[PDB]
DNA sequence: CCGACGGCGCATCAGC
DNA sequence: GCTGATGCGCC
DNA sequence: GTCGG
């Protein structure tokens, strides 16, 4: 982190913007600048070189020779002390409430924690989830208690059928120290692009991840993707680990390639390839690279036998994950 | 100058 | 009940 | 806010 008070700079940026602004391209293009200058190898010395980096463009460049001369930005000085603003970013902190969500409340006069707790009747499921653990949902993940949760999820899941593959996904995949949350991929054979020849196939692997206590709640759950939230288990006389975020999805086995690609990220990484594929005539999602017509419509779904396969069609070098950290 | 900026699953609500 | 919009989430 | 054409 040569770079560090830069980037720092971006990102709180990027949260006004996206939290406050309600301004969503503008979120996009500071968090792609402090990706950028993040893995620039040289401590930045002025705004012009910052502004040969792609994504960086006149006005970030002078927000960061203000940031060099004076150590701060008297635009975000402002932000800080505004009472309106400081509120909304707070409560988007909050999984369940956003940008409107949390003005709305802000309007209502909800706008501290305490002013949360006492009004729960006013949050839908997901946000007195949220709210229940606010705190340990900011905590990062030891990679040690990942290996331990990935061991959990795998012996578990082998239990309710031998035949479904779960793979640990996002930062875990690109070898990060500490995660955020837990992702895992799930595929069985009896679900593919073509058919869907058994029910539940889902739900019976967030049951037995229930029965055994590891899944403590469900924020939403549907037929491909469950968001919740789950717990190691503690020895005896040992203080509780926190609460962790999960989310687990369910993809076609034949799409196995670019649903890992899609899942392990970064979402930056995504963002950045999947814009490139457009560049170059491809459209790519979680399931499938498909070519642009002259028209615009995608069409049908390219051969994928690895990830390097994708990469190879939009013409980029393969990226290992642990590359993949933008 | 001006259009495009990644792609998608689940929850909630308005209209019919 | 369904469909489409919108919010919020994931990478 | 930035980029491409
Ligand atoms: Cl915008
Ligand atoms: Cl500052
Ligand atoms: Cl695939
Ligand atoms: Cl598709
Ligand atoms: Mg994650
Ligand atoms: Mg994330
Ligand atoms: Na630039
Ligand atoms: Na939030
Ligand atoms: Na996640
Ligand atoms: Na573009």
């Amino acid at each position: 982190t040569l770079n560090g008070g830069i980037t720092d700079m971006l990102t709180e940026l990027a949260n006004f913007e996206k939290n406050v602004s309600q301004a969503i391209h503008k979120y996009n293009a500071y968090r792609k600048a402090a990706s950028v200058i993040a893995k620039y190898p040289h401590k930045i010395k002025s705004g012009a070189e910052a502004k040969k980096l792609p994504g960086v463009g006149t006005k970030i460049a002078e927000k960061i020779d203000e940031f060099l001369a004076t150590g701060k930005l008297r635009k975000l000085e402002k932000i800080r002390q505004d009472d309106t603003s400081s509120s909304i970013n707070f409560l988007t902190r909050v999984s369940g409430i956003g940008p409107s969500a949390a003005r709305k409340f802000v309007d209502e006069g909800i706008k501290t924690l305490e002013d949360l707790r006492k009004n729960e009747d006013k949050l839908n499921h997901h946000q007195r989830i949220g709210l229940k653990y606010f705190g340990d949902f900011e905590k990062r993940i030891p990679r040690e208690e990942m290996l331990q949760m990935q061991d959990i999820v795998l012996n578990e899941v082998k239990k309710v059928d031998s035949e479904y593959i779960a793979t640990v996904c996002g930062s875990f995949r690109r070898g990060a120290e500490s995660s955020g949350d837990m992702d895992v991929l799930l595929t069985h054979p009896s679900f593919t692009s073509e058919s869907t020849k058994q029910p539940k196939l889902l739900h019976q692997v967030v049951e037995q991840l229930q029965k055994v206590h590891f899944i403590t709640d469900t924020l939403s759950k549907g037929e491909t993707k469950f968001m919740g939230v789950c717990q190691l288990p503690s020895k005896n006389d040992e203080k509780e680990y926190p609460h962790r975020r999960i989310d687990i999805r369910l993809i076609p086995k034949d799409q196995y390639y670019c649903g890992v690609l899609y899942f392990t990220g970064s979402d930056i990484f995504n963002k950045n390839m999947r814009a490139h594929a457009l560049e170059k005539g491809f459209t790519i999602n979680e399931y499938t690279i498909r070519p642009l017509g002259v028209t615009g419509v995608a069409g049908e779904p390219l051969p994928v036998d690895s990830e390097k396969d994708i990469f190879d069609y939009i013409q980029w070098k393969y990226r290992e994950p642990k590359d993949r950290s933008e």
